């Protein structure tokens, strides 16, 4: 299998967030309606990324069994998307104890991946396994290198069909990319990066971010801006060429509080730069805070959808 061809198949996408990665689906405002997949496919997207919180739906002690009711729900989400001809990225996302206590939670995490790989091993080749969303905290770059290799071994003992998606430590951005090590023996993986630069721009006024109001009225679009974003992307593309790993920008987006002109400029520029490099990508997100689809009015943000598609 050619991971670069799989990355093309992945193509352009959107996160369905604040859904299955909450403690329970709906806790953070979104329940994934089957209808979403028609809406997303009709808009021109190639895939959906489904953040999933397995840790709150599995037993705490060995054999760490994932609840059957939750597996059936995930089946339903995956198959709903596949049915529209969309590719699907599933992950483990918000395993909070793992980030803080990797030494204890490694075993449970790997047992989760054993069960997931086992259940979906015969699913279509358009399903992608993303090991872990944004490794951070006590799960350092070195420890992530250790964990991801063990995850690869566990998954590969079961499934040699599906492309695996591997993120970076220190919250999944560019900072820890140079530290990332993918075993040479693994030949069907895509590296994922989450891009929100400039952070002060994209997160201006972000309520969950300390001192973010200091950045309100921040704009984007200047010649300097473009140069920098291009430079940061050159870094990623360089690493990609040197290591021969395809790239997936699994998350990117600007918060609603940024002025709309700059939001459009930033979004359309990021998109065009990524597509220049044949990178797959997924917008954050479908229908919440960073949302571009209004589920009540049943309408897309036209300006932003145009920037994306």
């Amino acid at each position: 299998v050619d991971p670069f061809e799989r990355n093309k198949i992945l193509g352009r996408g959107i996160n369905i967030g604040n859904a299955l990665e909450a403690p329970n689906e709906g806790d953070w405002g979104v329940v994934i309606k089957d209808e979403f997949f028609d809406i997303i496919k009709e808009a021109g997207f190639s895939h959906v990324r489904i953040p999933i919180r397995w840790s709150t739906h599995a037993y705490a002690f060995p054999p760490y069994k994932i609840m059957d009711r939750f597996f059936k729900r995930v089946d339903e989400v995956i198959n709903g998307a596949l049915k529209r001809g969309l590719a699907v990225v599933i992950n483990i996302h918000h395993y909070e104890e793992l980030m803080n206590d990797p030494e204890e939670h490694k075993e449970r995490f790997l047992a989760l991946w054993k069960q997931i790989a086992d259940r979906y091993k015969d699913y279509p080749e358009t399903l992608f396994f993303e090991i872990l969303n944004e490794p951070h905290g006590n799960l350092t770059p070195e420890k992530w290198n250790e964990l991801l290799e063990e995850a690869l071994k566990v998954i590969r003992s079961i499934d040699k069909k599906h492309t695996i998606i591997i993120g970076t430590a220190e919250w999944g951005g560019i900072s820890a990319l140079e530290k990332l090590s993918v075993p040479k023996w693994e030949k069907n993986s895509i590296v994922t990066i989450h891009y929100y630069n400039p952070f002060e721009f994209t997160h201006q006024g972000a309520e969950w971010v300390e001192g973010s109001e200091k950045w309100l009225g921040r704009k984007w679009g200047s010649p300097d801006d473009q140069k920098h974003l291009i430079e940061e992307f050159n870094f990623i593309e360089e690493w990609s060429k040197k290591n021969k790993r395809p790239i997936y920008i699994g998350e990117f987006g600007a918060y609603r509080k940024a002025d709309l002109e700059s939001r459009i400029k930033w979004t359309s520029f990021v998109v065009r730069e990524m597509e220049k490099r044949r990178w797959s990508w997924a917008y954050w997100e479908f229908c919440s805070g960073f949302g571009v689809y209004d589920t009540l009015r049943k309408t897309w943000n036209k300006d932003l959808l145009e920037a994306l598609i």
